[PDB]
Formats: structure tokens, C-alpha cells, sequence
């Protein structure tokens, strides 16, 4: 069912995250964290003390379609494992210092002919699609893109919520 699903989404804040590459969102979904810039990093820690849940919602960029979404499980931490990201050009590993952990809440894709009809008011309600890497998306959008998504039935969502 989507009862649970609508239980974490409960006053939530969203994100639209915008990866280079395929791979650092593969291994993003193997390892359980994300990493992005300094920018992003601060808005996000700041959202991790504000709210229940912050969302991430994936999108590689090209791809035309959304990767998934993961709920922050903690503000970022530095020291540890060199997580092996693909860098793009512009990008150093001091950059993308700062680690969330993160738990997946839907792997599957979704594309973007599928959210055509939602709107970010916080982006000049342009399509949800269109943004930044780091953009919010308000509530009400946010949470409606997440009910798109398949369902991921290999993921159990009685442990996001005891994280609540
Ligand atoms: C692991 N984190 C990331 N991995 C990848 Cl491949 N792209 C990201 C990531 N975070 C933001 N972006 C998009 C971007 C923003 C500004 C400059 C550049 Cl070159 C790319």
C-alpha cells in the first residue's frame, strides 16, 4: 500500500538533486549516502534539523527521467571513506566533502513525461523537472511527484519511520 509511504511524506520537506553521471547515483543507492556542494551542504543541514523527513529526489541529468528518492538520515559528516565518486569536470573530491546518509525510499525511475502536470512554486512553477541541483520543491508538488514513482516493493519503510 502507499499508506506508510504517505505517513513519511507527512510534512516533508523536498529537494531536487541533479547528478553529472549514472554511476555516483548507482553507487549513492549501494552505499546509502550523497554528496554535493558546499551551497547545497548548508541548505541541507539546515532542512535536517527544520523538519520530520527530507527527501531527496534523484535525477541524472540528461537521462529525461527521475532515478529515485531517499530520506536524509543525518546532517553530512567529513573524515572516512573517499567515497569513490566519478568526477565530473569541474568537480574536486574537497568539493564533494561532507557525507549524508541516506535511506532509499524508491529506486525505480521515473520519467519525466510522467510529471508533466506538476509545478514548483518555488520555482517560478515551472515544471518539477526543471531546476537546479539543490532546488526545493514545495510540499504539495514534492509530495505528488513522490506518489508517482512505482512502488518499490523490496524496501520495508517500518524502519524509516522508527528513525522519525
Ligand atoms: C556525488 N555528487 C554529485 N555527482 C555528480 Cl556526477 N554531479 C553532481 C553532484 N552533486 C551535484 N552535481 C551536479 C553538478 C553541480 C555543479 C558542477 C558539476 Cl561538474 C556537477
Amino acid at each position: 500500500g502507499t499508506s506508510k509511504l504517505k505517513y513519511v511524506l507527512q510534512d516533508a520537506r523536498f529537494f531536487l538533486i541533479k547528478s553529472n553521471n549514472h554511476e555516483n547515483v548507482s553507487l549513492a543507492k549501494a552505499k546509502g549516502v550523497w554528496s554535493t556542494l558546499p551551497v547545497n551542504e548548508k541548505k541541507l543541514n539546515l532542512a535536517f534539523r527544520s523538519a520530520r523527513s527530507v527527501i531527496l529526489i534523484f535525477s541524472v541529468r540528461e537521462s529525461g527521467k527521475f532515478q529515485g528518492f531517499a530520506r536524509l538520515s543525518s546532517e553530512s559528516h567529513h573524515g572516512g571513506s573517499p567515497i569513490h565518486w566519478v568526477l565530473p569536470a569541474g568537480m574536486s573530491a574537497k568539493m564533494l566533502g561532507g557525507v549524508f546518509k541516506i535511506d532509499w525510499i524508491c529506486r525505480r525511475e521515473l520519467p519525466f513525461t510522467k510529471s508533466a502536470h506538476l509545478t514548483n512554486p518555488w520555482n517560478e512553477h515551472k515544471p518539477v523537472k526543471i531546476g537546479r541541483d539543490g532546488q526545493e520543491i514545495e510540499l504539495e508538488c514534492g509530495t505528488q511527484l513522490c506518489l508517482l514513482f512505482p512502488p518499490d516493493e523490496s524496501i520495508d519503510l517500518y524502519q524509516v519511520i522508527h528513525k522519525m
